[PDB]
């Protein structure tokens, strides 16, 4: 349902090629893990299905539509990003949630946010979801605002979600309540998270190992540390040394 | 060296109290892990280190100076801070590195960047040092770009050396890295490290568990972890399982 094939990607005419001859099938319903080392390739990877940029050689599809000749506004709406980094609006909660659809009421914003674990906090601060949040974005926490972008993303509503490092800042109890509703979030869509923490991805359909541009291991958890001597299996080992 | 005598503190007159009636010393030289929930009081409490705010009861001293009466200019050389998300300015590498000291020499700003593991992958860049970063912030990778504002925070050269979040979206090697010169970083001055990833703050002299705005569990990796009904114990066990 999104395919990479005979992908080659470099940023400028000068530049060294950043994707080298990638392939890859993710069919719709699949939590996709992406890890590798700092500078691998992993966000450009995510570019490429958002057509921010062209490849010198090969197609992207999704659905088996090739992105170079598909509706540049279809595009748009089919991917919805979450990256480490969020700014949110000088307005309340609800109406930050709500940014894409206003007249959605009250309890799908509360299930949007109970998806993202927001909606404890939320009920406990004396304004509520009527909460003024800052003119910068953070009246709230780092985690408090990145939940808050989470459950936005989820009203947003896309076919395919895109976690960009999104949870890797978060405690474990929270990343486990958003990693825990994973089988309710990617009901009819394609969830691709890039994780720094092995952790996050552990129970990804199938996990990607990116080094210098390539797709260099492949399979789940388990499948990956069959290998002692893996690029996965060293990582992981590094947890705790 | 740094001590919080009875804290409460408050954004607002009309805010709530974040954190409530906390005593901390954290003697020169030691590397300190502050770990706890997302909303738990971490950033609050490191805020109140540069005094970008001021408590209602109880003070901060540094080196036995009460913050009430300090030097401002003198403070913010005293303590530099690395965040999650840092932005570069759109000139060299080592114009990014270099901007507390420009005309230093160029064998301390490599040493800065070996310390923060970024010279490897900044030597093998076409224009090295010399290479324009972002039109932005970055032409380069979100982790790539975390190196460098860790080298240049090292080369500004506190006294007290603040992480927040600083590695939670590096992979397990770049991590280990920074963690293994640890030894190297600290060299006559303090470090305080925020992390969601415990393993971060494993070989830290003291570990510090806020939960609601006080500090619940003090002490030593696995002295913390002995503990039977301990949230150190607690949050280390969601790690694995
Ligand atoms: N705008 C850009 N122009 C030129 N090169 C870039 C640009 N953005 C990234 N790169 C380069 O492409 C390579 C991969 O970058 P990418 O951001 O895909 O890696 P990543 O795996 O996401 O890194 P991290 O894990 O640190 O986020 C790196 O060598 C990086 O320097
Ligand atoms: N600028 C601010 N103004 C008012 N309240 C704030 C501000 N920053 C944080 N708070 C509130 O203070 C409490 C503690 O915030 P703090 O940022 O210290 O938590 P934290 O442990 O750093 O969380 P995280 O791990 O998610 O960053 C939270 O309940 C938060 O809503
Ligand atoms: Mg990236
Ligand atoms: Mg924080």
């Amino acid at each position: 349902d999104i395919t990479f094939r005979n992908i080659r990607f470099r940023y400028k005419p000068d530049s060294p090629v950043i994707l080298d001859n990638i392939n890859l099938s993710i069919k719709q319903g699949e939590v996709i893990g992406i890890v590798g080392r700092s500078g691998s390739g992993k966000s450009t990877l995510t570019k490429l299905i958002q057509r921010f940029y062209i490849p010198e050689n090969g197609q992207v599809l999704i659905d088996g539509h090739d992105l170079a000749l598909a509706d540049p506004n279809w595009l748009r709406r089919q991917v919805g990003v979450v990256l480490q980094d969020n700014v949110l609006l000088n307005r309340s909660i609800i109406d930050n949630i709500s940014l894409a659809n206003p007249g959605m009421s009250v309890e799908k914003v509360i299930y949007a946010a109970k998806l993202a674990g927001a909606h404890d906090f939320i009920s406990e601060l004396r304004e509520g979801y009527n909460t003024i949040v800052g003119e910068q974005g953070a009246g709230l926490s780092g985690g408090q605002r990145q939940r808050i972008a989470i459950a936005r993303a989820l009203v947003n509503n896309p076919k395919i979600l895109i976690f960009d490092e999104a949870t890797s800042a978060l405690d474990y109890e929270s990343e486990h309540v958003i990693m825990r509703n994973m089988h309710k979030i990617c009901k009819g869509r394609t969830v691709i998270i890039i994780a720094a923490r092995l952790s996050t991805v552990k129970n990804a359909d199938r996990i990607i190992v990116m080094e210098k541009g390539k797709i260099v291991e492949q399979g789940k958890h388990k499948e990956l540390l069959s290998e002692p001597e893996s690029l996965y299996s060293y990582l992981y080992q590094l947890q705790s040394d």
